[PDB]
């Protein structure tokens, strides 16, 4: 257990995260890229130095059921990581960089599925170009501003979620559940819902979105 | 005032006409083609035979501002006629004929008006092929099986239809009151509803037939 410790501009090397349980850690400037931190567990960490506007690298790290809990990972890159299993609960993660990130197990040739478990978070202007959390628990983050250009979250919880207006054309959202969301701009005739789960409360505006006029 | 009279295989002539009134008639195989029957008044009249299966010949008539209230209609052939302004209300109408009809004021696209006040009726079986029927009073009919095929009901008032399954994307529904009508397989990405006003009981089956699930 490392805890209460600030690290500024340091290059870790695998050693560094064999104990694998970080608790009120201050990480300013800090490379932990093509570092294994599989089953790493972060509570109440910075990864991000207001002042300076410092931040962290984290590419293509191995976060296979790392653990992040109230972690301030604004504008971490995690790109190219592999990330199944991974775990952010209630973190600040505003601009979190996860392009060409994996949240999937290959488990053969022919087939994959993905895990994450992604909740209370804010997401504001991160970026999630191209990647594939389907049937993934994503429910109750931030995502206003997010890159989700070429993503798939087919299937998965997007229950509650503030999203703001999403290019929901460019994002498969086909099976997921929408329940409890702003969905504006929302185009029914230039998106895929198959499968997706609302209220009832949601139907009024999806239908005057199209031209539609409701009445009680 | 024409009352109780009974006519049969009577090929009708213009000055049989001028008494514009009739009430409690019946027409047995009657023709009354191409003759001007303009502001004539109807009321509980028969125009179509049971036990005979007569029914009676109305084309190319000018039936402008007449009125037909509560008259069996039944596969009466209006085919060719002039009708703006034609009112039908609470008659049995099945298998009535209005091809090549006009319900129009319209010498060009760029400024006309149609008009129709049929409200009531069993319109089951009905021939309203391209019929341009736009901004009309048209509630409370019977629809099944009707041919809507290339029609444009655009800005009426449907509301309290009995539509059946209807073949929504070939005919223009723009605009139209379509509350409390029933709309069986109506797919809102085929079909464009721009306008249209619904209950917000109608709005579950739509969403449903795009693939949607709606939770309370």
């Amino acid at each position: 257990m490392i805890k209460d410790k600030c690290f500024e501009g340091v290059r870790f090397e695998q050693q560094d995260l064999e104990g694998e349980q970080f608790q009120g850690c201050r990480f300013i400037g800090c490379n932990f890229s093509w570092l294994d931190l599989a089953e790493c567990r972060f509570v109440d960490c910075s990864f991000y130095d207001r002042e300076s506007e410092q931040s962290c690298l984290l590419q293509g790290c191995d976060l296979r059921e790392a653990s992040f809990l109230r972690c301030d990972l604004t504008m971490a890159d995690c790109s190219r990581s592999q990330c199944l299993g991974l775990e952010l609960r209630d973190c600040q993660a505003l601009g979190i960089n996860f392009s060409r990130a994996s949240f999937a197990n290959q488990i053969t040739v022919k087939s994959y599925f993905c895990e994450a478990h992604l909740t209370g978070n804010n997401f504001s202007y991160a970026n999630f170009e191209g990647c594939l959390l389907e049937q993934c628990e994503l429910s109750g983050n931030r995502w206003q501003g997010a890159n989700l250009f070429g993503a798939s979250l087919a299937g998965s919880d997007l229950s509650g979620s503030e999203f703001g207006q999403i290019d929901w054309a460019s994002v498969n959202l086909q099976g997921c559940d929408l329940r409890q969301c702003d969905l504006p701009g929302l185009d029914l005739r230039r998106v895929n819902l198959d499968g997706v789960q609302i209220n009832e409360d949601q139907q009024q505006a999806l239908l005057e979105q199209i031209g539609l006029i409701v009445f009680p």
